[PDB]
């Protein structure tokens, strides 16, 4: 147990010459030690029993500048014994680290002349690593590479180590690790914006592409059931999604695994066919879908400036709800309207009144139908959640209302009231589409409701605070905290001037309370011009672009599915072989980039 | 840049009837008895201070957390019209009115 | 390095990383695990914590007269010892503090003049009254004794030891039977919903509404 | 700055047993019999690429 204690510790430093003696003796062990022939004594002998490391995972564990000379003398020693495959191919035995396999340990290193050795003597290339380190459940705990060393590679920016792990015959690239990614999900799992990541997880996701070239390594689910593109939108990678919907290939041998393929150019003027085919929202998911739809990510406007996102939204907003939000907000406008006519002011009803009322039975009854299924469908209250309910709200009172008519309640009268009151507080919800109206949002009027209420919390006291003192001079208090706020509304009282006790110190006891009460509403417009003015102008206006967005596909779902047979946008195209994509036509003019034209699918320039 | 400041005091006015509609229906309940009540909601503002209607039959602390709740909202809504001109309204028009005078 | 204020060179106390093998004991930032780029470092406090006599945070927080103390509440090894003493004792401890004394001087309203065998409710808010006030004058009494600084918190010691004083010496007046068990009173609960105005240290909303 | 007293001195309002209750970072063998009271925080560095020679445990895995 000595010996074995002693390979461990020489491997750990760069003793070549005592390695080499205590193989010397190991091989003089393994004479005396024929019986059992030894498959398990020279494991057992190199290889830790709980944790199953290997003298191999030891040297590369514990980088030396001798670490080149103890691989090639222990991976000589594996040889002599014909022991090599179960010592280069030998793992981890615990709970977490299950299967990491020291090929990993050496692209973890950043060594890449001795990942070279273990390739060409066999390495496994595709050994997939498992346990709870590298499948981490707390993001701070480990490191989620995707669970292949292929992976790892190009995850940990190692470019020339991408490139000899490909090329190896059984690396099997489009390979499904536990969840079920493939590279490209761990690529795109793996990512930040260009700070903190000076753009190679864009380019690892490039050379891996190419080297592909086929439509699987794409298209391909994980467990949760999502492609690359999906999950770039899910996580809210914006960098490596501006790749997707981008990515312009002008080689000719594989020209199909491109999107904005150029329909025409013309010198500065160029015609670029951006791609829908999973970017648009005509299947179950989509990225629109994914973007719009969802609240727990971040940084939902940046991935709207991204380019067939961007005027996707605006070439539906063109042709269905410019139209149909102003229709919305009309019917609306003449159902609150409508109300508040017949109730107080105004069988056989009089012509305009019956037909009046009948405006307003079945379109309330359509409001509990339509926002009934919507809350049923689905943090989330902050944005639109809320929105769905407080309609729902409006629609159920009056239907509760006509409900306790048929009950002969007394409440026939007042929730009615109640709901015409809350009808009122949604037409004011129809401001998320007015862009002067964007001001007026409640994500602004939240943080001023805010800002008066902590100002109130100091009026409050204050207004304690001097009225005790106002108590003493002369309820007492309830008649004189009355006289107190009403002297700021402008009741200047004459009797209580005139105490008994004091009278010149209650007139320096109230004119310090109008100077004090002064300061503190001087207070609260520091508090308001000094915070609330940069940040929320740069809040409300990402928030209205949100805002809108929704509306825009909330829309679209109200539309019957043969009128978005024929509003549809795009053409199909005929990009390769074989091939025909629902396209978008985006037309720009680049005047600085010069070259000469060589990726072109249409020769003939014109718009035909 | 008086044509801007009259689109930003329209659509405060558009945001102040909804409110005077809106909290005026409540007012309606608690006893034309609107025509009368929503009279009295903007002159409150003025600084009209009504004592009867204030010692109302049904519910009289109900109608006093109902006017204390107007006077802060629309408090709300006449500092939020001020973050709408200091936020947009300063920077750009200056660089307008005076590209506009020349 | 922390009394003088140098900020520059405190970040290479605290974070003296020393790579080379023969002496990698004279280090601070140790590294426990690296993995890619995940990594875990450990950052040292031999004297960087109170539980000696002295300490770097005691000799940065409880000073007026350098300058510069947000700068160098922002090293590492301070930074984040602010922020886990914060978020198991005192995010706990000060808004126990702001109950208690706002049950204080609302219980010192209704006792006055609203409302022996006295109301059993009456009796016991009487009782919650009598003890914590003495208790103020004990805890402010110490920190006055043991101590420019009034700029920033000894002021503040000083005045919630006027409102312990002024409950105290009001009874004390009942003793003497004086007029001025009345009037004093008074003055001490006035003075009283001042310092509740003093809480607003802790909340980052009511940071415009300090003192300075 | 405020709060930062605060902090410091409710730690002296606590009781002895209770600051050896409530104690931050662990002792931590960071040399050859040595053993420091020590915080961990975990960073993520992207751009400083190096291969990791200065490092006290060899087994990643927090346990
Ligand atoms: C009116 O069309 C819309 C609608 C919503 C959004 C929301 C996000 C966004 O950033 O862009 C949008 C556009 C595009 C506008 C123009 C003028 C091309
Ligand atoms: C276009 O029609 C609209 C417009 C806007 C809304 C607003 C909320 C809502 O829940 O329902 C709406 C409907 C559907 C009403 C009918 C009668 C089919
Ligand atoms: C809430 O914890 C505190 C408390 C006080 C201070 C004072 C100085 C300072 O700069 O930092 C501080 C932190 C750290 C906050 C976070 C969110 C890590
Ligand atoms: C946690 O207890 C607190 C909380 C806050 C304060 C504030 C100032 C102060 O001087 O004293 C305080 C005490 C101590 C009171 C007791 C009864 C031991």
């Amino acid at each position: 147990k000595r010996l074995k204690k002693r390979i461990f510790a020489a491997v750990s430093e760069g003793c070549v010459e005592e390695l080499r003696e205590l193989l010397q003796d190991l091989q003089d062990l393994c004479r005396r030690r024929r019986g059992l022939d030894v498959p398990d004594f020279l494991m057992h002998k190199l290889t830790a029993s709980d944790t199953g490391k290997t003298c191999l995972m030891k040297a590369l564990l514990n980088i030396n500048p001798n670490t080149k000379e103890i691989v090639r003398i222990l991976l000589a020693f594996a040889e002599e014994n014909d022991i090599l495959d179960r010592f280069i191919n030998a793992e981890y035995t615990e709970e977490a680290y299950e299967g990491q396999t020291a090929l990993n340990i050496a692209i973890e290193r950043r060594q890449g002349d001795i990942t070279a050795v273990l390739i060409a003597a066999g390495a496994d290339v595709n050994a997939h690593a498992k346990g709870v380190f590298f499948n981490p459940k707390y993001q701070h705990e480990g490191f989620y590479f995707g669970e292949t060393p292929l992976a790892l590679a190009a995850c940990t920016n190692q470019p020339e180590i991408v490139q000899l792990l490909m090329e190896n015959e059984q690396t099997d690239i489009t390979s499904q690790d536990s969840r079920g990614n493939n590279i490209l999900h761990a690529l795109v799992t793996v990512a930040e914006d260009f700070k903190t990541q000076n753009d190679f997880v864009k380019r690892m996701y490039d050379m891996i592409l190419l080297r592909s070239g086929n439509w699987e390594l794409e298209t391909m689910r994980n467990n949760d059931g999502l492609t690359p593109l999906q999950l770039a939108a899910k996580m809210g990678k914006a960098e490596i999604l501006k790749y997707i919907l981008s990515r312009e290939i002008k080689e000719k041998p594989l020209r199909s695994l491109s999107r904005k393929f150029t329909d025409w150019a013309y010198g500065p003027v160029s015609s670029s066919l951006y791609d829908l085919t999973n970017v648009d929202t005509t299947t179950d998911n989509s990225v629109l879908e994914i973007i719009v739809y969802n609240t727990n990510i971040d940084n939902r406007h940046e991935m709207l400036t991204l380019e067939p996102l961007h005027t996707l939204l605006h070439t539906k907003w063109k042709k269905f709800a410019k139209y149909m939000f102003f229709l919305s907000f009309c019917f609306y406008f003449f159902y609150n309207i409508t109300l508040t006519l017949v109730s107080y002011y105004r069988h056989k009803m009089s012509w305009l009144q019956l037909l009046g009322r009948m405006f307003v039975l079945i379109w309330a009854t359509c409001i509990s139908v339509k926002e009934g299924i919507a809350i049923f469908l689905l943090q989330s209250i902050l944005s639109d959640a809320w929105f769905h309910f407080v309609f729902f709200v409006q629609a159920v009172l009056v239907i509760l209302s006509v409900f306790l008519y048929l009950f002969a309640y007394k409440e026939y009268l007042a929730c009615l009231v109640l709901a015409m009151a809350l009808g009122w507080a949604n037409m004011l919800a129809y401001t998320r589409g007015f862009q002067s109206m964007g001001m007026y949002s409640v994500m602004i009027q939240k943080v001023i409701l805010h800002d008066v209420l902590k100002f109130l919390f100091v009026y409050i006291l204050f207004l304690l605070g001097f009225g005790v003192a106002l108590a003493s001079l002369i309820g007492s208090f309830s008649d004189a905290v009355l006289e107190l706020f009403k002297l700021t509304i402008g009741l200047g009282d004459l009797n209580i001037q005139q105490n008994s006790t004091y009278p010149i110190l209650f007139l320096f006891l109230l004119i310090t309370y109008v100077i004090l009460t002064f300061v503190l509403l001087l207070n609260m417009l520091i508090a308001l011009m000094g915070e609330t003015v940069e940040n929320v102008s740069k809040e409300s206006e990402r928030i209205w672009r949100l805002q809108r967005a929704r509306t825009i596909l909330e829309f679209e779902k109200m539309l019957p599915e043969w009128l978005r047979s024929r509003f549809r946008m795009g053409e199909l195209c005929k990009v390769a072989d074989e091939d025909f994509r629902l396209c978008l036509r985006i037309n720009e003019v680049k005047w600085t980039e010069w070259k000469t034209h060589v990726s072109f699918l249409n020769e003939d320039p014109g718009p035909i």
